[PDB]
């Protein structure tokens, strides 16, 4: 991509769910207009009639989702039930967010773009067409990814990472590789956010209908079981149904949280569990909503004596055991929800730099369960079980030690408040790295007590547990699942790139079958 305005041309075929027919018929129904849903929708409409169903509204309604500068704003904004950010708390007690908007989490994220680690393909076991994977990345990148310009704070952390030993220097690259690099962004060089919603512009406007403020509450089934259609409600509280045509399919792309939720409500999940809630079992499947993962975030905040310019994350320090990045920010009197793990967290009075490490995997996991057994608009229960696996914890320790090395660099020295020898010359917001304390146990305590969400949560409808190699729900015809719920491990440090590619890639697979 180059600099241009967010392209809203697709609005010519976006309708409020209140204005759709009571009973619809399409070749394809895509539930959830997010990261995978949008390009899958657009792709299938090249040839067939597609209905895309999104519970949120359109991003024009929320202007702060449209700029690089607006990132904190949407997180700070209070959740009223219609806003683009939906707040929740895991049962672990860590604050967290998901999207509720057309374009999905790409409309609210930090804009970091990367391709999957090339070892990911062989690790899964799926026979990926790697040529086509690449062409599909190229298609996303041409539409919404730029090579970012220089930002001074990112250039400092760039020199710090090299100095601290995060080698080699990869230059500018979109590939997930060991070492330091400038990567891509879906924020353009004029501050404008580009997102999955713009990929709708690649669709055929006479094949694709997008319905917004559509809350999909049930998948509909025949009595050789098949998905036949969906029930959705509109903003007026009225019910609508939509059915698939011969050889067409329902695709669930409701995300890590919404997919298991929808499947469970539709009677696809653990049998004795669904029976305890008086839901009719259509397909017993023990793994619907199991193996849900959230990569932990651990961080420090430095307050420099001189002001620093605000920046979006573009520069990455990759090792096999920890993925590091940094953001610099203006001060605020209102906390951006889930930037810090709870609400009782000190407020910065000046510019600060948020310096962050991510645990790969992770190995720890929990579940998504129903809270309401009938209402999709009531959030499900989610538990991540942060640091129940000891390999996760060790990896956090390693990452935190690397952050110490980063803070000892000459590159970071001018941002110290006091010119002493140690890292206590920095002023901090919140908890410093264990001060003077060298041994592993101090880091472990730091990791466990100050963990945040990295927001890259995945799983709950896994390939191999619920899905086959082609993303079909096992035992059920004409049903697929395509979003972040499909994999038990991260494809790289920043997964939007992979899930954008996956929306289209699965679409092309489907279109090849129809040939
Ligand atoms: C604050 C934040 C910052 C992040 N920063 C980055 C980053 O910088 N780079 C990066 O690569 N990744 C980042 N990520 C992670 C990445 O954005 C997500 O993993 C990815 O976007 C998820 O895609 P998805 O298709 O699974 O879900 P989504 O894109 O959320 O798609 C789900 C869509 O389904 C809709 N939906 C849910 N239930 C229903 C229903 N019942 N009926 C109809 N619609 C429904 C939702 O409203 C949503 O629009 C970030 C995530 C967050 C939350
Ligand atoms: C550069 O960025 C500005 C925002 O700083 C963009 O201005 C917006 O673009 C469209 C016009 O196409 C308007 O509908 C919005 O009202 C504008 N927003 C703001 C905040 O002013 C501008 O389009 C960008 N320029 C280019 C060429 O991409
Ligand atoms: C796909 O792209 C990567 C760069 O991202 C490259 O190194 C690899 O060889 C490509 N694979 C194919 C099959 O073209
Ligand atoms: C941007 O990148 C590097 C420093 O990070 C340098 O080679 C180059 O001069 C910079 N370009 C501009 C236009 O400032
Ligand atoms: C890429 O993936 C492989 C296989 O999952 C993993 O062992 C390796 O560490 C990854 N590389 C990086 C740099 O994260
Ligand atoms: C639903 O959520 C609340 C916390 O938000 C929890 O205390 C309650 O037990 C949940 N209900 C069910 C049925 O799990
Ligand atoms: C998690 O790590 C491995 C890999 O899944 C697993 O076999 C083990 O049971 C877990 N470790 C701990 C300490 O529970």
């Amino acid at each position: 991509a180059n600099t241009s305005a967010h392209d809203f041309s697709y609005l010519k075929f976006v309708y409020n769910a209140t204005d759709t027919s009571s009973e619809g018929s399409y070749d394809y129904i895509v539930i959830g207009g997010g990261t995978s849903g949008c390009p899958l929708a657009a792709t299938l409409s090249e040839k067939y009639k597609v209905l895309l169903l999104e519970r949120g509204t359109i991003a024009t309604e929320y202007p702060n989702t449209l700029t690089a500068d607006g990132f904190a704003y949407n997180l700070q904004q209070q959740d009223d039930g219609k806003t683009p950010v939906e707040r929740f708390v895991s049962e672990d007690g860590i604050d967290n967010v998901r999207a509720r908007i057309l374009g999905g989490t790409t409309i609210i994220n930090a804009g970091v773009y990367a391709r999957a680690n090339i070892s990911f393909y062989s690790q899964t076991g799926i026979e990926w067409d790697l040529d086509l994977v690449n062409k599909t990345y190229e298609w996303v990148e041409d539409a919404i990814v730029v090579k970012p310009n220089n930002q001074s704070w990112q250039s400092v952390i760039g020199e710090g990472f090299l100095e601290a030993g995060i080698l080699p220097d990869n230059g500018f690259s979109l590939d997930h590789e060991a070492g330091t690099r400038l990567t891509g962004s879906t924020f353009d060089n004029n501050g404008t956010r580009h997102a999955a919603d713009e990929l709708l512009n690649k669709g055929d406007p006479n094949n694709l209908l997008v319905a917004v403020q559509a809350s999909v509450e049930k998948i509909l089934f025949s009595s050789n079981l098949s998905a036949i259609g969906v029930i959705y409600t509109d903003s007026d509280g009225n019910s609508h149904q939509a059915f698939v045509r011969g050889n067409g399919e329902v695709i669930v792309s409701a995300g890590t949280i919404g997919t298991p939720q929808l499947l469970l409500l539709s009677g696809v999940g653990p049998e004795s569990y669904l029976s305890s809630l008086n839901i009719t079992v259509v397909q017993p499947n023990p793994y619907v909503g199991q193996f849900v993962y959230d990569n932990p975030r651990n961080f420090i905040n430095i307050l420099p004596p001189n002001p620093i310019e605000a920046s979006v994350a573009t520069v990455l320090g990759i090792r096999s055991d920890y993925y590091q990045v940094s953001l610099s920010s203006l001060p605020f009197s209102t906390p951006p929800f889930s930037l810090f793990p709870t609400t009782s967290y000190p407020l910065p009075n000046s510019t600060f730099a948020h310096i962050v490490s991510q645990v790969p995997g992770p190995l720890s996991h929990g579940s998504v369960t129903l809270n309401s057994s009938s209402d999709v608009r009531i959030a499900p229960n989610i538990k991540f079980n942060y640091y129940s696996n000891s390999t996760d914890l060790a990896n956090c320790v390693s990452g935190m030690k690397k952050l110490g090395d980063l803070l000892r660099t000459k590159a970071l020295e001018p941002y110290k408040a006091r010119d002493v020898l140690g890292i206590d010359g920095f002023n901090y917001l919140g908890v410093p790295l264990p001060e003077n304390q060298t041994d592993d146990a101090s880091f472990e305590t730091f990791c466990l007590d100050n963990v945040a969400s990295y927001w890259h949560y995945h799983g709950g409808s896994l390939v191999g547990k619920v899905l086959d190699d082609s993303f079909r729900v096992m035992g059920i015809k004409a049903l697929r699942v395509v979003d972040a719920s499909t994999f038990p491990y991260e494809p790289n440090s920043h997964p939007q790139g992979f899930y954008l590619m996956l929306g289209r890639y699965v679409g092309l697979q489907i279109l090849q079958e129809r040939s």
